[PDB]
């Protein structure tokens, strides 16, 4: 390979490799024209072949790096349009590509996408199709400047899928908009997990996310030895490591490497990778990253006699802590897919302390001999939680369950603004609706991945806008305690009850016509504010409110002359109500 990016043409193909060069420039020049990144993006592709005819032609022995860079500065209007990041292109070539890196805006100032018509969209996707996908491809992209471009590529060809569907189905939109929904929340989730792996890679160091990985891995991969899961584990760190850096390049190879390496050495580590493994090179490291728990050989021991039992215990241990303690949640970790990440290094943790105490006193062999009964609540308490949550779930439906969830969480935080306790409690019963869908053995690593992703959310919401010092407990622990600390929080006794108002308590005509999505946040944007008024109000009570809203809203739905009814009946419903407090 003379050339790099010839070969990267060639192994890409010409449609990726455009849409790549496309989300590459969107995320840089996240000001220039649509027309400009076409013509950018043309211009490479021409010059790409160019190298695919001749290596040996005019700058194809230059770098990726070197052509990226060369193609930023060759633009008009940069040092108008972006200051700082044009005294880049001004250095020499180990220093100008970190340069651009440094200059990179996150979360510009652009105008949220409005989500057009789908009779609209349908059209343009028919009228010019490629036109219609990358300019809502660098829309999206130049937006989400951090998103890794493959995945973001991923994400734009399942939204192909969608329209190639469901605009060839004679009543569109019943289709289209359920698998639009699905894609928003997958992608923003998908953004938020790549955010929240370089914050904890950054802020809890680099042992706690090699702890994190060997125990995903084990789970993963149980047939696997400790010696290849500890080699997995220390090139990921690395990769990880280098990814967050965010050079998209350096990023792609290091993933490309490994993934490479996991399917030369497929024998040594699992045998669900064969169809991963066969991918193109684009696909491989994804597919490799969402493939599914092997199956543990059936012939495995206890734990006890190597963690408990045995003497040589404390001197495996002192002999070197860390690789001892991997040991452990690999083993622990391989018989127990149905835990969730998290718990197991709750579990690791606990044995840690117990050494630390039990191999220093005079007789360590009698003080960790009950190590074992000291994960026996730590289990127990996410799966009773998942236990009494699902049950709950099968009870109300999943409106009324976040409706359960929305008293519960404002009681407990009721300082915070009404549309977040919102946003939250709904997103809440989405994980209600998916998880406890599962069987049990497979529910505890569903919530973890759901919750790691509402709850990151929330600790940035709220790094931005703050109010409670609890709140900021939970955000500022560890990701290992993050989640109990939040089950924690009991009802604020501290709380002043918030002044009355009628306008919060005034309903018109328009939630008749609005959708169940919007009848809904109403009618919950106003128990929020409801149980902010009386924070000490019951359930038998609040049961019985709701009750004669149910009615209320129907009543003036399924009435002649609706909105006078509204006032009418609405007046009777407050004063009613105030009361029956
Ligand atoms: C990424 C490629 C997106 C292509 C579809 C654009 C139309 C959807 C508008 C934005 C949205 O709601 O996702
Ligand atoms: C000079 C041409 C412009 C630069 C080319 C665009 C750079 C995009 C890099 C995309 C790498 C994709 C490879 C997949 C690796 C993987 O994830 O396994
Ligand atoms: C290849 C070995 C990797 C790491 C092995 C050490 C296992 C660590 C077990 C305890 C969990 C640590 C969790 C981090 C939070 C903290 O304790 O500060
Ligand atoms: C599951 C029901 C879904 C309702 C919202 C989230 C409830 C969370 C309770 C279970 C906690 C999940 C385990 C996480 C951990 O091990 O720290
Ligand atoms: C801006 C910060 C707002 C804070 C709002 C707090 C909402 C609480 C959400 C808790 C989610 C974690 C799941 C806990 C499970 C449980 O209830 O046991
Ligand atoms: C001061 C007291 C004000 C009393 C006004 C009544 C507010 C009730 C708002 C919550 C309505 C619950 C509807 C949920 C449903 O049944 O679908």
């Amino acid at each position: 390979h003379k050339s790099e990016v010839a070969h990267r043409f060639k192994d890409l193909g010409e449609e990726n490799f455009k849409a790549l060069v496309l989300i590459a420039f969107a995320q840089y020049l996240q000001q220039c024209p649509f027309e400009d990144h076409v013509k950018l993006v043309n211009e490479v592709t021409e010059f790409a072949k160019t190298c695919v005819a001749d290596e040996s032609a005019e700058n194809c022995d230059k770098s990726l790096h070197t052509l990226f860079g060369d193609k930023l500065c060759t633009v008009a209007t940069l040092r108008e349009t972006y200051g700082e990041m044009a005294d880049c292109c001004a250095k020499q070539e180990p220093e100008r590509n970190e340069c651009f890196l440094q200059h990179k805006d996150d979360n510009p100032n652009l105008p949220r996408l409005v989500r057009p018509e789908v009779d609209v969209m349908c059209t343009a996707f028919h009228d010019n199709e490629e036109t219609f996908l990358k300019k809502y491809l660098y829309e999206i992209a130049r937006r989400h400047p951090y998103f890794y471009a493959p995945e973001l590529l991923f994400f734009a060809k399942r939204y192909k899928a969608a329209f190639t569907e469901c605009c060839q189905a004679a009543d569109k939109a019943a289709c289209l908009l359920p698998k639009l929904d699905e894609l928003r929340d997958e992608g923003k989730a998908s953004s938020a997990k790549q955010r929240l792996k370089c914050a904890s890679l950054q802020k809890f160091g680099e042992r706690a996310f090699k702890a994190w990985a060997v125990a995903r891995l084990s789970q993963r991969f149980p047939k696997a030895e400790f010696a290849e899961v500890s080699k997995l584990v220390t090139d990921l760190t690395k990769v990880h490591t280098e990814c967050c850096h965010g050079d998209l390049l350096e990023c792609a190879d290091d993933r490309a490497d490994l993934a490479k390496y996991i399917c030369e050495n497929q024998d040594s580590i699992s045998s669900k990778l064969k169809e991963c493994c066969e991918k193109p090179l684009l696909e491989k490291s994804h597919c490799i990253a969402e493939v599914e728990n092997d199956e543990m050989p059936a012939d495995l021991p206890s734990l006890a006699a190597d963690f408990v039992e045995s003497k040589d215990v404390c001197k495996n241990y002192a002999e070197a802590k860390d690789v001892f303690l991997g040991m452990f949640l690999y083993e622990y970790a391989r018989r127990h897919p149905d835990y969730s990440v998290v718990l197991l290094l709750r579990l690791a943790k606990t044995y840690e302390t117990t050494l630390e105490k039990c191999c220093a006193a005079a007789d360590p062999h009698e003080c960790y001999a009950k190590v074992f009964d000291e994960f026996k609540p730590l289990v127990e308490e996410p799966q009773n939680l998942i236990k009494q949550n699902c049950e709950l779930f099968e009870q109300l439906g999943e409106y009324k369950f976040q409706n359960a969830l929305l008293v519960r969480y404002t009681k407990k935080v009721p300082q915070v603004s009404t549309p977040t306790l919102v946003e939250v409690s709904r997103n809440l019963g989405k994980v209600g609706s998916k998880c406890c869908k599962h069987p049990e053995a497979k529910r505890m690593p569903c919530a973890e991945d759901y919750l790691s992703v509402v709850l990151n959310q929330l600790c940035v919401l709220h790094e931005k806008t703050p109010v409670s010092d609890r709140v900021t407990k939970c955000c500022t622990e560890s990701l290992v305690n993050r989640r109990p600390c939040f089950s924690a929080l009991e009802v604020d006794e501290t709380y002043v009850p918030k002044e009355f108002n009628a306008e919060t308590f005034t309903f018109h005509a328009d939630i008749c016509t609005l959708s169940e999505k919007e009848r809904q946040i109403k009618k919950q944007t106003a128990l929020v504010e409801l149980v902010k008024h009386k924070p000490k109000a019951t359930k038998e009570q609040l049961k019985a409110v709701m009750d004669d809203f149910a009615a209320f809203v129907e009543k003036c739905c399924k009435a002649d002359d609706k909105e006078t009814c509204f006032a009418e009946e609405g007046k009777k419903l407050v004063a009613a109500s105030q009361a029956a407090l």
